């Protein structure tokens, strides 16, 4: 990564942490914040290191390559590289493959990120990767938020855990996820607790709803 | 975080420590000082990293979003952002969502915290999070301090452990918690030790009370 | 803590070490040097972090609050805070609660410790905490040094281990602990080894005493 | 390694990580990105350290020496070292054995990497090693991509895992591996899922193919 | 400790390492180099930290206090502290208790070690501690080098292991330990190997002796 | 060690790593690169620390002292120390015992290594130690390369593993080890694979030989 702006190699324990996350949790949503966390300030090289060091799950990793290539091609469409000799004071325009690290050196990557104005290929490439990771997480979720229904004897606290766990993996904008909260959570509760929450106004927060069905 | 004031990414072992705390202890009161401890000097990004990396407990994490939004809206009410072009020497006013990190970049967050005078969005956001964590801890306590009663054969030392453990999770100002100490601890002791403490003046410290019921 | 004088947050592995010490050893005397060791250069905030992160043992932790308050009130008696506007070049006088960290910010704490002359609230507060920890260790010792008596078949080496272990937890000045060494150790040995040591002059060191009863 | 450009010794936990990788995973493809990751900025000495610290697998390690020697001899052919006294302001031309670290000191290696223009013997030698590691990985793969055939009841997700795992270890340019993707993956699927994918156009991505055979 | 000369607190993992050494190995000779290793550059405070954090083995730790006091009193005899006001440019003369850390502050200890000329109380105190540790190691050795005799079927390699293990814990100058090597090792070998070594000249090295009795 | 050139103490985890290597692997060849790796930039003091912290294996450690003394005496023969007062601008000539660390201080060792021109007692002493370690490794190998013979049903890959493992511990120059490769490996293969390799020209690499006997 790059700290403060002095270059540093990806640490052994960053690597080990990332490797273990995928080993332990496969593609559960929280893997992604962890990914971003362990790659704070990461170069494309550091980002590529993390992806290639994943053993197994190679159907997903292949999917991730495809998504990244789609984003790379789109970058090239909007940002066409121009023909000409790169003058002494400047550095060349990055293509999608330079951003994904496959066709650029670390020094070029260090150059782009540090030059003023900053051209943050690290944060750009990270978005393409995270974009592709969501496609995987969302695909690898077996259940839909529509299927989360409260069991007749399930403590509300546990039903809300399943709902917002499954919700976290859905492909939905904030407004669609907002709609699912205001509609389905109460809609799919079991009759006894469903009634209790209905008596609460139709704009009450989860705290009021959870404490309401705590005894029931 | 930010040390001394040079920016640094949240460390692998900070992350791992925070993850393990929630895995091991759920929402026991001590999780919160640990949270604050592991987030000393944390940016909103670092704070958001920690929250999103929590797997499970998503009913609480949803509650935490709601509390944070309440505090954010309140910030916007008192601090309305003004319309105008941000002059070269200055930086824009932060909204609640900039403080919660959802709508601000790391550089803006670094800018606000370091600019003089300091605008500590990190310490502000941390208070909103801790505010929301208390609501969770307090809700997730099964027992009330009123229900902690000394068993007939329970060593006082163990009864006081249960009392101040349960007390730690109560929603109460210092004065209310002071009242509970001076009233309930002795009130709810078992007859044999209850009598012994009554003979002590009614302003004696826990040391005098614990050593008093040590034999009994 | 503060190193060399640049501020630093309490480290994850300091925290983990302190947490584990209390988990593993409760309040055995050695916990206290460990405490001081892990808090070298600690601010009141860092000191408070360590105390609050202790789960369980809340009867003792409550006792520790009371001791700290006694020391704080005494500080206020000798050092009364004066009324007046704090001039630009100076910083305010710390109260007991500022030293205990409950009513002071980190920057004020950094200010006091670094300003010349140094006002070491960290080392002051640490003494109050250690004072309160001794009250706990000493209270939580089941046995008195007076009760350590050598068994008829106990190797002297093991009897001396029990004596100076139990001695370490006693409330006694160095002179009283010196008296206990010169009186009780030999006094409470078993007849066979007791005689052997009596033949040695009455000012011989533990090395001479231990090697004397090695065969017996 | 060399950071930012200040020399540093290979860390204990780098060493331990590399040792454990070979112990746990033998020569699975991901060992290689890990190798490159743990050797970021590595000198030939640091690279040699990692190779020699491998216990066992000495048939492969011998193969690795042979590959490195082939690359070294080729370096000497294109870059013949010239006879003459090395002038005060300059440093000598590196041979293949200087690049492989066997005949050069750390200071000469530090000199070459830091001198301007940079002569990156570390990154050169690393390529020879990685070249030799691929020969090993590829040789030590038992299966060919041609032999990966979907079982009649195997979930497509698992068949694609085996395909791209085995593909990762193949000796093939990107174009040959591209051909294998577009030809064999669908060709070697089982009849039921093979048909389903055939109905999709013949240019659809893995995401479309995997989601297509998810029910079947 | 003090690095390069900037002060640093004793690290958590130094502490943990030292604690574990005594837990695992009691007072086997190698504990002592470890002690010196973990205390490289240690202040008396850092040295005292390590000693006090030892739980158990308190008969030895008491012995260690006594040895340290003997060395301290001897220091005071040769270096008597003089009466007078310490001038502005100077610092006071250290007593034995200042060197042992019991009566000196860290700053005084930092002052003495860094002032020119250097007054290394750390390295002085460390010698007193190591002096006292040897008395313990040597006392706690059950066996004498005189009692190490080769068993009739013991491989020489194992007999030499026992000899130089037991030798390491003996109270003997280098010349006395040299005499024990040249005399007892061969003297106390078993008849078959004893004869074999006797045929070798009486000045042959352990390598020649060990390889000589390898078959027998 | 010394980094970049600023002095540093040997790290806890270096120590622990070295201790564990000897515990786990005794004197297998790879211990030696590990030794060199963990002692990169090591002073004689740091080198002595590592040797003395080895518990057990004291027959070998004694052998190591003897080898080091032989190399030390040889140093003294070629480099006789001269009589005279060491002038203010200079430092004394190191003897063998100063290089082995037994008769020199850390500062003298820091002085020699840093003074220009550099007098690298660390790298000199390390060679003496490594010299002595090879004598141990080679002695402690039970088998000779001559005795490694392929079993009738042993996969060639496993026979080559045993050959180059055992070869690694042999006392032989590169030319003698080259001869053993070109002669014995094929000579001592089993009849079926021995024939197969004979059909290959008599200058084919291990890759060609291993892939040749892969089916057989
Ligand atoms: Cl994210
Ligand atoms: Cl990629
Ligand atoms: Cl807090
Ligand atoms: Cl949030
Ligand atoms: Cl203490
Ligand atoms: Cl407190
Ligand atoms: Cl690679
Ligand atoms: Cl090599
Ligand atoms: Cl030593
Ligand atoms: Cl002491
Ligand atoms: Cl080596
Ligand atoms: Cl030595």
């Amino acid at each position: 990564p790059i700290v403060q702006m002095v270059h540093q190699a990806i640490s052994p324990r960053t690597l080990n942490a990332w490797v273990k996350v995928v080993e332990e949790k496969a593609f559960s949503p929280e893997v992604i914040p962890m990914f971003s966390a362990l790659s704070e300030g990461a170069t494309p090289q550091d980002l590529n290191t993390m992806l290639n060091t994943v053993g197994g799950h190679q159907a997903a990793m292949q999917m991730l390559k495809e998504t990244i290539n789609e984003e790379a091609a789109e970058w090239d469409r909007l940002h066409p590289v121009h023909a000409g000799p790169i003058a002494p004071g400047q550095m060349r325009e990055p293509r999608g493959s330079d951003i994904a690290g496959t066709t650029s050196t670390l020094q070029e990557q260090i150059g782009w990120m540090t030059h003023n104005p900053p051209i943050p290929v690290g944060e750009i490439y990270k978005r393409w990767i995270i974009l592709g990771l969501n496609k995987i997480v969302r695909m690898y979720s077996p259940t839909s938020i529509l299927d989360i229904r409260q069991g007749p004897k399930e403590p509300f606290r546990d039903y809300v855990d399943r709902f917002y766990k499954t919700l976290r993996a859905e492909q939905a904008s904030q407004e669609v996820k907002n709609w699912m909260t205001e509609t389905l959570l109460v809609q799919n509760a079991n009759p006894d607790c469903k009634t209790i929450l209905k008596a609460l106004g139709p704009g009450a927060k989860l705290e009021e709803m959870m404490t309401a069905c705590q005894g029931v």
